[PDB]
């Protein structure tokens, strides 16, 4: 009967919606078109940074890139400021969490060397998670105007979930660095209308959002019931239907949280 | 399965558990116990002050009452500070409502007059709104004390609902008045931890709260979407099989409204 | 000149006003009224807590305490709903802070000893820390309706700054407890609208507020620069002029905060 | 007394520094090298757009514009897309605004036609608004990098203040237009470290960056008051002692702001 919410959504919002809880100690998994592809948008930037956190020791994050007027292709509120002072790997991974800045992500990508421009490390990277389905060929902003229906710079939200779950619950990292992640993610900037406004404020929540063309919108996250019981929590979405320039819709988003608080409590 | 889930808290908080929401033009009715008979507590406080607000001109909330030292029974933290000085209608009923000050209750019983301290013309004013079910015997303190099963000051979720709904969104009472009630209860300070808690904060919420022995715990409120959709939210509880001296979970009540939310959104 | 802006903010807002902050390494005192006594308010819990935490061993908060409906005589919205649980000292002094609950500063004077209902015994605290001026006669709620000129439970801000400076910034207290109390301070609820509003978002403020009547308003503050560099703000108002029941404006403690704020940027 | 706080944040951040604030129906205007010269940076691009608004009818900003490959030659997050696909003059001035997409600027500047690739006539716009001293002569990226003393591409804070005043706050341009303007500056996306992060948030404000080489940095503003007041600020750096390779400190135009809310309240 929760499937038959998630269609109500669906049909109201004019879109597609894919939503994957894993299970727990306790509760069973939720699945709605858990295994379905979608883009990713902006959400592969969480296990990029992570790629990064794993690849190098802890005080790499102090090296300073620096970069051109013509390296900014992408939307980059942050790379676009600091062209003259240049920028270190710990500010870059800062910005490509909590402001999701395009370029910073393109940046990091190169971090990991590699051929695709280090799309080959970090597909790599998500392998050792176990992660097959997932894939990444393109940067910002290219990727995120590929049509509907092509499986490239894809994902599923059963995938997608069971990487962020290994990383911050799992023992993928270091607790020093895990612990860099969640405070990142903890302060994202881009995320208050979606996950986070369809818990209630008493649940601790740390986001990553995506966005993108064909009302393209994802949000992943962990969140932390009242008494500290950890839950992870994918949702995406898209309206492919009202063609290329069609809005993405926040409202989905939130609303999906909230039924799934719901059976979570 | 929503019935499983209220069961489900039921158990984890060794307690019974009663919920109503009204239907709308679209949704059906949420039901759970919501026929069965609970204890008032403070919850009554919402009606009592609009049954003075029905019964007198819209100036008569200046009129001054005066009480002694020994009149205070319950808790009354503000008639407490002015037991010389006295308090009008008006202030009493702001109390009654935002503090849960029990002796402004019973001065407010009073100005409705008649036996059983102005108990049966307030019984008397709830059939005015076709309540028939609900009933109210003695005052405060002395009410939150009857064992379990006396039928004695008792109410279902059902009823006390139907009730809420009449004042705040339906014509029971004029503009002006309606106005003042609804400002008392969005500023009620009783009630952070229950239903509050429970929803969204993109959610607005109006509410008055009852506590009492027997791990009594009650919250009637109405609700708005984001969207500004209203609703009426009745949830009651107890927990009689720890006997007279067990404690309250307010948990219970924030848990419920959350599954509440879910079916809402 | 700072001196002739503080003085129109008093003519605007029709009050009389009193700010302290303390020197630096670098920079100045700020004074205004400084050595002018003002009402104390809810603003002197903050070094009760202290003096609960200086007095006793850090295993002492673990101490429950229990208490009747009738020894809620002042506002107490926590106290209210812990009658029959009861409250352990760690407990009070969060609430103590954190909401400004009444009836919890009168039970840990309490538990300071002495006569006077221990107001004695924290009077005495304060000059251990070197505070001469400060005076505490009565508790809640009977404090907060003492007449202007009435010297009984008063300071400056120049006083309270010196003490809230030594016990956060200063080895007043063991560093344990001493993050006990800033933490506690850091999620203060009751003082969004004062101190906290004056001050860019940048800015780190940790408060504790105080209101009453004729037009009593204060608020006490440990602020942190953009780059972590501390500040002590004492800021203490009043509206006697118009009465017992003027109403107190919040809006002048933020925008003295800013003038504030601006010579310290 | 503020003349000394602004030569003292010249002398931390080793920077030159322009501040203007009008006069308003109360207070007096802020003076600080407000009548020396400093370079533009994407500071012109605010009223570029309203030249262009002014000089054509509001259809107008349907007209779509391509451009090739080639054309790119500045930073330009939003041109660089949408190459293929073209833009049209609306979406033109979003992004010149939120984004500071030099692209769309140079091709706007070709929209008011004329000399200097529109450079004239946009110089000619700003005569007709009572703006003797501001010139420009090239376009992005070049203008960015030609000396200091050199006075072609500059302007003073206040002639720009000025301006932004009468286009915003007067009757420079029709109310339809202003509010277009007005809403694209209050979502600018690349000013939230500068003006905005040096007032309190219970102000409202709206923006428009400028950085450049030796340390360029400007920021010019729009702010509302708690009390809707609104009040015009133009802040505008240098740093030409490093050279050429000089970085601009955003850090130093947050807190002359900061200076500048304390004397604003
Ligand atoms: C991540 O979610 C995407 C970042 N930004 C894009 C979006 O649609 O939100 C663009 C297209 C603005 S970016 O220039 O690629
Ligand atoms: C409203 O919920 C009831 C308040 N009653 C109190 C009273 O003093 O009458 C108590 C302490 C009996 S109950 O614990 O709330
Ligand atoms: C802090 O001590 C202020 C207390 N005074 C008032 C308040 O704001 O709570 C009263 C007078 C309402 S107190 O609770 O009696
Ligand atoms: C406007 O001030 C921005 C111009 N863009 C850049 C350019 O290449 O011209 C810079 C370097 C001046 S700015 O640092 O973003």
């Amino acid at each position: 009967d929760l499937a038959d919410r998630f269609a109500e959504l669906e049909r109201r919002y004019d879109a597609r919606l894919g939503v994957y809880v894993p299970a727990t100690g306790t509760t069973a998994a939720i699945e709605y078109r858990a295994d379905e592809r979608f883009a990713f948008c902006s959400t592969f930037k969480a296990p990029l940074v992570a790629a990064v956190l794993h690849q190098n020791p802890l005080t790499h994050l102090d090296k300073l890139i620096t970069y051109t007027s013509d390296d900014i292709r992408s939307i980059s509120p942050v790379a676009q400021q600091h062209v003259q002072t240049g920028m270190t790997i710990g500010q870059l991974c800062d910005a490509a969490i909590r402001y999701s800045d395009g370029t910073a992500a393109n940046l990091l990508l190169a971090d990991l060397g590699g051929p695709g421009g280090g799309t080959a490390a970090f597909t790599g990277y998500l392998r050792s998670l176990g992660d097959t389905v997932s894939r990444l060929d393109a940067e910002e902003p290219e990727l995120n105007r590929d049509p509907p229906g092509d499986e490239r710079d894809t994902t599923t939200p059963h995938a997608i979930a069971l990487v962020l779950q290994q990383l911050v619950l799992g023992n993928a990292l270091p607790p020093d660095k895990r612990a860099l992640l969640t405070d990142w993610m903890a302060r994202n900037t881009t995320g208050a209308k979606r996950i986070r406004a369809g818990f209630p404020a008493d649940w601790k929540v740390i986001d990553k959002t995506g966005t993108g063309d064909y009302g393209r919108a994802n949000d992943i996250a962990v969140v932390w019931s009242p008494t500290g019981v950890p839950y992870v929590v994918a949702v995406m979405s898209d309206r492919a239907g009202g063609g290329y320039d069609a809005e993405p819709r926040e409202a989905l988003l939130a609303e999906a949280a909230t039924c799934v608080a719901g059976v979570l409590a």
